[PDB]
């Protein structure tokens, strides 16, 4: 009972929960685990978990199999230089973006990739028609499913010991207010 995925080919596969960006689709930690455990494997050929946090955050504990792509230029290169395509036409590729709380950084990246994907395709085709945000980010995922994380820990962006690493990262970004 929702709208189609972004190339209007079919419905969203995963059950979604409410999130503050009302036009994006959010999933729970339980759904993320369903992907990781192959619950959807007959249909989902590939999925990419895009950890949008800074490298020190990712190094302090991330979801197994996640890729750390906090800079837009790096996310664009990884995802769109040579798009990640299912090995059967019957099957799907899904992207899941998250950040610490999935408040700002994850949603931002999700939108950016959609804008890029639209730009490089003939409307309405997309390389990544089906993208989700992990509701509550790493902060909510880790306490529920620690064995799906490595290392089994959680390093916040504003960790007191990583103030320098935060500044170092910010000076690599393409724009700030
Ligand atoms: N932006 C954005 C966006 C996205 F990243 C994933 C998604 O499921 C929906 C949206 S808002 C609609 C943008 S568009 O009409 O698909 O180009």
């Amino acid at each position: 009972h929702r709208e189609l995925i972004g190339d209007y080919s079919k419905a969203f596969l995963l059950q979604t929960v409410d999130g503050k960006h009302q036009d994006l689709k959010y999933i729970s930690p339980e759904t993320m685990v369903a992907l990781l455990t192959g619950k959807f494997s007959n249909i989902v050929d590939k999925f990419v978990i895009v950890d949008c946090r800074y490298p020190y955050e990712y190094e302090g504990g991330h979801i197994k199999t996640a890729v750390n792509l906090p800079l837009e230029r790096d996310a664009e290169s990884f995802l769109l230089k040579s798009p990640i395509a299912p090995c059967s036409l019957d099957k799907r590729v899904i992207l899941i973006f998250h950040s610490e709380f999935s408040s700002e950084r994850g949603p931002r990246m999700c939108r950016f990739i959609r804008e890029r994907d639209r730009a490089v395709n003939d409307y309405p085709s997309l390389y990544y028609p089906e993208m989700y945000i992990l509701k509550g980010g790493y902060k909510e995922f880790f306490p529920q499913h620690p064995n799906f994380c490595e290392p089994q820990d959680y390093r916040p962006m504003n960790h007191e010991a990583f103030k320098d690493e935060l500044k170092t990262f910010r000076l690599k970004t393409r724009s700030w207010a």
